[PDB]
């Protein structure tokens, strides 16, 4: 299991809401095409911060994530979320959220 | 249950008056054409604005409705009530009122 | 027994007057259509606030109360005051009463 | 789905009405001539275009989009259609509308 | 048994109001549809806090409860509960209220 | 018997007024409807506090409690009474008046 | 690998948005004319830039690296891409990116 | 039930020992001569107080109660008890445990 | 489960060593004679102090509570641990240990 | 894999060395009698920290881990190993090597 | 090759002597036991340095490396050199030399 903390950005990239939700450290929930049709990861984690944060779009929102070198790096692909978890050693994986 | 918030905007568009009913959760108030003959959600609420904002038209005014840009969309079909709702998360549907 | 608290609204929205009179929690004062032939509370209210508030108009004013929301609704049905009594708690009513 | 904003300019280039509606990520809505002779998108949105602004002649208007350099382009050819949702990355087409 | 401690919190994130009620081991006060139908933990505490903490709209806040960070994150859901639980070793469930 | 003593608290929360008075470990005064309809403890406890403390409105305040943890819990039901009791061993109940 | 660090600039020259990308230290991804026509690593960065950043056109931006002196130079060829990487001594990239 | 705390004296009146045992309300453990032969209440703490405290004699030992002075009155009596609870308005009896 | 949590004290009463250990809530290890002969978790405690502080001797020592008051009581009987229990509302059990 | 860090304590309880060596996740790294005769994962890290901290005695030293409360607990056994783990959610071992 | 930049500390751990040296990427300069009798990259840093800072003793000092955490390990293995270039991603080694 892996707790991802998502934090909202305002106006004034201001902590506007926290929530945390548990994941698998599976790839991915589903196999079959009627269930993975390429994404997992990504489309999985974009779909709880949508429910957790209402206060913004459902899919009008970008998930940023810091790098090696600190910079905010928009993901938006599963090929990018493995590469976000290497980052982090711990099993806490941290993220900005901000809405479009 | 659905509480609808309407906005009136005289010629500044600045809040003229304000007013909210109580709607239902249900799709339409009746089914026989005697009493529904095509439209529903959105000639129910036209009819409320209309009681509740005397101060213009009866039937002469057109209510706007924010999107996911935020753009004022004049609406007036039941088609376009299903959609309204969908972007509001919470029990609390806004509208901008505007007499013709 | 419902203690009601006015505030008159001048030009700035400014307390002009203010003055509060004991009201019944009864639904209405009287059953027969002589004396209630629909109306109740909000006739009996509208009746007080303009012997109490002599500085405008008998019945040429309109009563605004707050929502959840925080904003003005002009209530002039006995079903508005219902649902106004359901916000307060306690057992005191403020409404903000405006000459037409 | 495909949300498209449509924006009406008066006389002074000014957003006279704003709506939108949902379109299908498809070729076109028919495929026997009785129902598509050619056209399919433009001839779809214009006719959307024309209930959604009755401010306007039915079919006495152009709709303008923006190129790469910004410049407005009346378009008015479904080849011309599939050009301008290249230029969109998201699920929303925008467009000027002109009456005639 | 579980006493749950709620934390009032106004414009300057200050204890305006403190507040504790008994509350039951069991998973669910009833099991039948028409007194579950879905939630059970999460819906009973919300109802207590309204009661409670009447300063505030009935319905019309969110509970937010500190992580393994310390994080505030706004819960709403019986699944929600059962996890702040397992944060808390004693028999206190400790909770930040704040009115929306 | 059991002798409460209440602290009247000001704007800088200091001890303004000390006043106790001599109660029964008796359940509630009455049994009869025409002398107890639900309430007993509590409605007793607030009709002194209310003649003991005339600094105040006679029922526009609310006896705070401390508990386990220390925090002031306002207290308004007979439910509450019997659990406050619980946690002083001898025969002295102490509150924290405030005058709403 | 090499990971390139790409900065969006506006109007203010003001970081828009921030995003990486895993690259090979190999010279070209593929060797027959049907994949290299002359370009390799140029084309390859400015594919990932156009999809990494949509905000503006796919392939009507400039990206300019910095040089000894510090000077932004937008280069647009392989022969300029093996220069740029004589400069850093990481394995990390950076260079600005800027729409046209 | 009655906690009655004792305190062991050395040399220097310092507080060697701490140690508590619950009794009865009762006025004596047993009727029967053969079991109350007189005194109850003295030789049942006294043995306590023996077995508790084995760093002085079993019965080479006396117990010495404050007074409304303050002053410490060694008692060795029934009679003595009941005056000695007289003075504690809690449920918590407190003694001067002196080995001879 | 609970755990117990020991402070060794020297000659200036300071924590010399901390060590803790998990303990069952059953009330006995036990049943039969060979196995409880009277005593249960004053036995089991005192046994784990024992190895867990060989600094001093390993039955030479006794480990005292505190009461309501915070005095240190030096218990060593199972009636007496059923009451330190009864003290803590955690699962933490404190005590401090002294060697004779 | 699991890295374990050590901190030196002079007489001033100041950090004198630091240094830490790579562990597997294994319960013990044998499993014959031979190897393991009891002992596994404390036998292995009071190894390494002795080659580690050659300023001190080769095994005339106590590892002391801080608990929930914080204070420290000199361990010396593989079951008290197992459960200073347990508070550590990330893969990293943090204690406090003292030389005897 | 790597240059490995050592950092001198006095008495007030301030920077004494800077120097640097290339070193090469390779595992160990020989591997006869006439030239490698077990370690390799240490015995060949801890020569340099002792060359460098002759300020010191020439084997009589030791270098500690920051960590994950930033504190100072004192290594002396080529075990722990391979895990002290897998901090640094560039192809900079910076280390604190401290004479014993």
């Amino acid at each position: 299991s892996l707790t991802v903390k998502a934090y909202l950005l305002g106006k004034e990239d201001a902590a506007r809401e926290i929530r945390r939700f548990s994941f698998c450290c599976s790839p991915e929930p589903e196999a079959e095409a009627e269930a993975a049709a390429g994404p997992g990861p990504c489309e999985r984690l974009l779909s709880r911060v949508a429910a957790l944060f209402p206060a913004l779009r459902p899919g009008g929102f970008q998930a940023h994530y810091r790098d090696e070198d600190g910079d905010l790096v928009a993901f938006s692909s599963d090929e990018e979320l493995t590469m976000a978890m290497s980052y982090v050693k711990d099993d806490i994986f941290r993220i900005y959220i901000k809405e479009k």
